[PDB]
């Protein structure tokens, strides 16, 4: 079988998100790193066995793919599609490589990132760097438990991993990243009950609102998508809080994995463009996307055979 | 193909056992809960990732099944069979629903139980509620390590999960519960060596007694059962100590999972009714069963498709 | 230099509260136990070094004291004073001995309680037994962080330990216990904002409400007491949640330590009888006291020097 | 007098927050200062036994005059800029210091949010650093950092203001400097060369013998004996920080002492050098980008506002 | 279908290595133990659930196999082959039974070893006993991170477990043990850079040296073996530091598992005898092997069916 | 005030006991180390803040003291007094320096011991080296909880630390070490009840036997000593289990601290020589002392001012 990257691994207490573009004539240096990335992961990771839980997921953008590789392309790989809604906008920003680094400790993440960037120095330009941290009982900056309804086990495997529909890239996945900044002043102006109506779940207990009470423009309502078969379309989210108190930055770093970008994009469209019953996702009234990129995260063996 | 409940999950340091009967005209409320139980489990459980280890196993009694569902019944589902032995008696007590809730912390168990009972309020009558706690190095109230010979891996899967013998209910299991109260005064009257002869294992080291020394009326001897094919008949036990010091209650809450109740019942019969070589299980001379109920724990997907 | 009991020790994740009365002619058996209690604590506790954090605080009631001991009495030792307010009542219930047992694990608590009761069997009658457990991020059954404003360090020592004002009992303390049951249905009927106005603190963040917004009948307002010298009167609280889901019991087991019972009683009076600005503590509209007892917890050396 | 948590040990997470007080912001600041310990408990109690949340509040020299009337701490003055032949220790603006520590970053961030929420519109942020533990108590140079910190009574005598200034007993002086390291240059050296810069073995953290230890090594220059012949000591709570993209690999230096003279003597030896050493060799790989001095008063001082 | 021993389990912080020879007429006692070994493992192990991580891997030597069993032999089972190189020698020493005991605590290891030896007393002669301990961030006595490049997941399973090539012993594995003593005085005489050239990896960061800088006589170079198929030949190593400061013993206890001993032996030959480009492994200039034994570790069910 | 060594620190899960004699003309090297010992402790210890709990207590023997220092001697410092009882003998063995190294991890202990011995190499001869480990719930090799009645707080300070009775050495303490080997075969021949009568406490629960049942020749009875004022004379014990399964070594490494050796010696005399009511300590019927040494552990500042 093909061996996937750690795209199915659970949420950790620390994360580093690193997005870079490949400079002119940097292809060679990048290809060398890509073949050594798993090697670097073990080099750092083994030091903190067995509680370290260091992993790195490497993603490659659409434009970057053509510059790096000859032959077949992943069927669903394309640039992030900008969504200009009536009120809210999902922007597309540059990104060739994604490094999604997770561990139970930030030091492990930072050490690995140092090794990666040390090898890439002079071949890449950094676009974005976010240091994520767990906030209390798995909460986001809005004060709600975040990640509850992530699929697990076989359900996760079927939702995330590329299969027979694109057999040359089986074991791969698609990652969509968006950096969100929150308007905390406005958010804290709402009552808890009002906030619950925005999300679609109880704040403290994380219990889902009943279908009779759950608004149609609530986050949970709009991101609940059924396919033609009537089965649920699911994504795996590894969102992390981040921020800077001085600059009044309180953020959610969104990352979602899916076997096809169509699933994530459908959810994006419902959020930004709305449905017949909802103008847009109410969460966006308190959340601004400042980045937006799409990457293909190939199977581990693909990177190694370079 | 069918996804079982957490019937194969290991012992935890905290547990809540909840047994209720369904009131007249409470069927509708119960069916609604049953479809939401896994949802409630995640809602509470996700807060304490990743060390929480919160799980809930839901069981349905024989009489309750007929009230709740139409169509096929699990082949082995029947009311708990009372055993009136010459000396000791295994009583049958009322119970329609079983909630076997486990976590590494009691708060998680209590929180989930609160949500379940909050939804069931006015539709059910509580019969029994036990808060179990780990006692030293996996000991019971008799001071012996308890659970040692539980099957693991494939052996556990084959012993616990319903398979091809009842294909419509594959992935299900049968749970037998008995609340035992111990006569500690009498037990502590025995020497350690005498106690070892009752159980069939060394007290401190938990090493099994050799076959030449192990009495025929010892607990280990009587609960060791070989089937017609010569293979060992096994059950998975999740026993928890409980008690109240003031009321002089020192208890073992027995729960055993098996793919067919015949296995558990055979062991029960040997214990209470005895064999040709043993009058009864010597453990019963220091243990009184005060409850007795049998439940079928269906596959997770069965509950969800309601 | 007198050695106090673990009355200054922090909150743990598990606790057992045990209240018993001494039967007729049980005095001798009780005195023997009291001299061995610290010994039993070590016997169980040492097994779980160093994360066990097993402790037992032993308290003796007013009536019980006279039955047990011959000489001087602690100056502030008296039976719990029942408070019959216009609406709410703080009941006084029987209790001769208090065992406040804490550890990081319930097994340690249960093991010690077993040894104590095994020695006391036939000499005492159990009045109350509560198994307390930590609830999330130090929350009570009302869903609020509970214990925030407990004094620490020197402030705790000055607030809790008997000193020169009663030198024969220096290193002792006074414990007031009340078992509260909560009306969760009524409580969950309120909005979070309304609940915050009852307590006097933000629910999720545990941040105290500003003085301009904090109601006069809020829990925090009424339990804030300044003495004649203008300094704050403080108590050390070791409250634990408890309950049974089936019987719809959601409880707070209140225990407060102070160097004099006057401090705790003042707070009690303000809660139940009210002030000029407040009828009563709004928390009592959702909380019923079902027990009430006062104990003196002597210095460790006092217990050891028996017989 | 009850001191702040200036004697508390190093934690795995820290937030350093330096702000200046805007014109007419004094009132808002004084209100916060009286509530800071209250806010610390509000957040800290949530994580009660593992959390180890603490906040040390420091006040600058210029800020002190704007905030308070009456006596000043004897040693309180603005950070003294040191213009050495080669290296420079810059002085940058800073009125308030918030040194926030915990075993988890969330606790630090939560407390910082509450503090800044109260100070919004009254202060301007100058610096914000999120510190993290790096392996076995290492700094960005790859050396164990904090080994020779005083403990127990020795720490108490070195850090806490006593009878020499009785009105401010239980207080302390904090010097902060944000350092950025030239990792490329540093990693160009052999381990042995690096050891000669620091004055200790890299892996084992064992101090070099006096026969081998260079006179311009970090350990040599920061070893100071007073007129009484006893060692002059400071308590350091240095934390690594950085951003991989911007090539920032930093040490956030913070040192507590009962008098700033001790820290300043060490600073002078580092930047200006001695007769035997031009300067501290560590500075050849380290650039100070901030420099501020604060007085951290006793806890009761803040509360009685 | 066959259940293997814990040969795939990760490194722990404590270990006991026990090598014994079977005395004349001790076969019967040994066979009885072998059938009870898993039983003894559970008896001790269950006490420290779930963080104990107690395991025991039992190995049987070539000569011992013939004395114990009739019928088929594992295809690759033979005595350890002594290697007399020009300079360095890999000695073969006596060993009939191997007990590889691991846990997160030494007490668990010692307790199990006590029970095993208690049963074997008078039937076996101890040859070697080593108490291993974790040294900082997974380091060996040479001060390098040790075990980094161990295979994981499916790769580990394919490298370690006997399969269809010997179907009667599927689920088994081959263990090679060597006790090494290090010349620390000589080693510490080298600069860090010189030490890095001996190993083939950076000392502190554990990052592998680039192929342009990595010497041909470095440890990593010589133990990197590609098969006829062009794929990498891998072994699973569970090396533990040990020693005594007074007697100047600073040791590495080498143990390597592989599906065939040919893999381990190839690496051994390259180390001791060298290649065309390298005289011998430079690590041996600072390391002396004092024991050398080869064992077959059968599937668990093989031991149980005795 | 004088700063003591970590003689009051609690028991840890790992320990190394190191006893050496000073070779001829080794005094200078030893004095240099003694001044650096605290420095070496911090160098290793700080790496594992804050759970490492690394400490080293350095002790100096009577004969060694005269060779190392001029001026005053500790009042109670003398060679270990051999006790030749009717049945059992407490031997005196050579020892000039004691290093009592403790931590929560063995690696820390081993690392520090390496540094100490590295500095002392060629100036000292090792006499004894023991690696101690925690055994279950603070048990010794006899299976009893060991250390229960150790004094704590002020009581410990008054029992252990030299005070005004010898003001020049205030903050110092006296350490007596004895390596005991146990006859486990004989011990396990006794019933639990018989073992309880030997010790004077219940085996499993660690509860002290009542005075009516406690034998006069029990360990607890003989080591209970009251001074002239009727208060108890106490010592602080840091006993650690050790052993080797192959060589049938199951040991207790006894170390006791006291402000004067008279206390420890009184207990020793009662144990070996007996009283009017007891021939000897029954524990000695199952325990053989193979070493015996007495050391003075000076205040920390004494070592530093060298
Ligand atoms: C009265 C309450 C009970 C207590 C305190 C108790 C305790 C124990 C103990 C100490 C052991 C040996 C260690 C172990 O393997 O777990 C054991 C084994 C066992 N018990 Fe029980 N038990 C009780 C009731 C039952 C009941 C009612 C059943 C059957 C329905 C049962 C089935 C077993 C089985 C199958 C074993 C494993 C025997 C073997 O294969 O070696 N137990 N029990
Ligand atoms: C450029 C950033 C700095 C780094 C990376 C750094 C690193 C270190 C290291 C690795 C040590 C040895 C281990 C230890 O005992 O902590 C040390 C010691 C020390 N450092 Fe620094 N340091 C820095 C700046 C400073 C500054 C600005 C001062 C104050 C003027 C200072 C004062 C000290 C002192 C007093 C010692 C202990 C010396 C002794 O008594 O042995 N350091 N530093
Ligand atoms: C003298 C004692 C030995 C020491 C101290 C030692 C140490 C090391 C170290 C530090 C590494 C690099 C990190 C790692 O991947 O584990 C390594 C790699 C390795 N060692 Fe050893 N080793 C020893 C003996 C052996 C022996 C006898 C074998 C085989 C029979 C062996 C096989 C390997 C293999 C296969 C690797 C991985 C190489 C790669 O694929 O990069 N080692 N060893
Ligand atoms: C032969 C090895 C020894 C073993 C296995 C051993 C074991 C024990 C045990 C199980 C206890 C009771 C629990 C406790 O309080 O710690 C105990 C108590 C004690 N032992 Fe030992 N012991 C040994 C040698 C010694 C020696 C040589 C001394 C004195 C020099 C000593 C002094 C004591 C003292 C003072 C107590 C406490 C007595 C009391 O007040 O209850 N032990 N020992």
């Amino acid at each position: 079988e093909p061996e996937p990257q750690m795209v199915l691994s659970p949420l950790t207490s620390a994360a580093i998100f690193l997005v870079v573009t490949i400079d002119s004539g940097g292809e060679d240096t990048v290809r060398d790193l890509l073949s050594d990335v798993a090697s670097l992961e073990r080099a750092v990771g083994f030091r903190a066995q067995p509680d370290g839980r260091l992993s790195c997921v490497t993603g490659i953008g659409s434009e970057a793919w053509d510059r790096l590789f000859s032959g077949a392309r992943p069927a669903g790989l394309h640039p992030f599609r900008e969504l200009d809604g009536p009120v809210h906008r999902a922007v597309a920003t540059p990104g060739d490589l994604l490094f999604h680094i997770r561990a139970s400790r930030l030091d492990l993440c930072f050490a690995l990132a140092t090794e990666i960037m040390g090898r890439l120095r002079g071949a890449v330009t950094p676009q974005d760097e976010v240091h994520g941290f767990k906030y209390f009982d798995e909460r986001d900056m809005l004060g709600f438990v975040d990640g509850t309804e992530n699929p697990t086990g076989a359900a996760a495997r079927r939702a995330v991993l590329v299969g027979a529909e694109d057999p040359a890239f089986a074991g791969g996945s698609y990652a969509v990243v968006q950096k969100y900044l929150h308007d905390i002043d406005a958010w804290e102006g709402l009552s808890v009950e009002a906030q619950e109506r925005v999300i679609g779940r109880r704040k403290m207990t994380d219990v889902e609102l009943s279908d009779d009470v759950k608004p149609a423009d609530s986050h949970v309502a709009l991101t609940s998508v059924t396919g033609p078969d009537g089965s649920d379309l699911e994504i795996l989210r590894d969102n992390m809080p981040f921020g800077s108190v001085g600059r009044e930055e309180f953020g959610t770093y969104f990352i979602g994995y899916a076997r096809t970008p169509e699933v994530t994009e459908t959810m994006l469209e419902r959020m930004f463009l709305g449905t017949a019953s909802a103008p847009h996702d109410r969460i966006l009234d308190f959340s601004t996307a400042v980045t937006g990129s799409l990457f293909f995260t190939p199977a581990a063996d693909f990177l190694e055979d370079l």
